């Protein structure tokens, strides 16, 4: 089960292209579901932390780390998306291109709070934007072509401070039954990828089988949250 999408993909220019033409779909209302309900271990007290949203789109948890002081930086590939945030947020924000970067720009909020790099992640690393006391990955690694797991984990791990909480969710379904995204990534895969450099911990598992999933034709549906933190 876990090679049956094994290579499968959607290239940056179908991820462009589903932002320009509409075809992306966000169920997302207040924010995500199990997004506050652990949020408290997360922050684990902290403030003034660096916190780190790949593959972010117009996530309203930017805008919620922002208004408590936290520094936030995403990167996500669609300009339409990311002036979607500043707009759908109500924020102003300025434009500068990326150097190390053909073609990528950085937009960031007026007070500098957060900043959206318009790139792909696989890029990132020549952009020298330091290292990160939290991650929050909902959506992004189950988004991730399988094929591109392990580039990804290396890119995460690399922006991780020596001290870090990484949350990440994942989804078990049937991948015979959907071609992704997301796609189905298992525990076991998880534990490939960062099990040798954090430690794991299952903070939730739900079932979040429900209705447009009848279309999707999922006959089950959980999402597991993870915490990881340094070995
Ligand atoms: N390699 C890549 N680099 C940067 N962005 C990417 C990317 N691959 C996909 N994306 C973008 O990643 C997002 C994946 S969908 C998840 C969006 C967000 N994490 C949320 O839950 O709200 C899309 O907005 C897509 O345009």
């Amino acid at each position: 089960d876990a090679e049956v999408q094994k290579n499968q993909v959607l290239t940056l220019e179908d991820w462009k292209e589903k932002w320009v033409t509409r075809h992306i779909s966000f169920h997302q209302e207040q924010g995500h579901q199990l997004l506050k309900k652990h949020l408290d271990t997360f922050l684990k007290g902290q403030s003034g932390l660096r916190v780190f949203f790949p593959l972010c789109g117009k996530a309203i948890e930017m805008k919620w780390f922002a208004d408590r002081g936290h520094t936030v930086v995403g990167v996500e590939i669609s300009e339409i998306g990311i002036r979607e945030f500043f707009a759908e947020q109500n924020l102003s924000y300025t434009e500068e291109p990326l150097a190390e970067i053909a073609g990528a720009k950085v937009f960031k909020s007026s007070s500098g709070s957060i900043s959206l790099y318009c790139c792909s992640i696989f890029d990132l690393p020549r952009a020298n934007i330091g290292k990160f006391d939290r991650i929050w990955d909902r959506g992004a690694l189950v988004a991730i072509n399988p094929g591109d797991h392990d580039r990804y984990a290396d890119i995460i791990l690399s922006l991780l401070r020596k001290e870090f909480q990484y949350l990440v969710a994942v989804l078990s379904y049937d991948p015979t039954k959907h071609a992704g995204p997301p796609f189905y990534v298992p525990s076991a895969e998880l534990k490939r990828l960062f099990g040798t450099k954090c430690s794991m911990q299952c903070l939730e598992e739900v079932d979040a089988l429900e209705e447009r999933h009848k279309a999707w034709g999922l006959d089950y549906l959980f999402e597991k949250l993870y915490l990881l933190t340094e070995k």
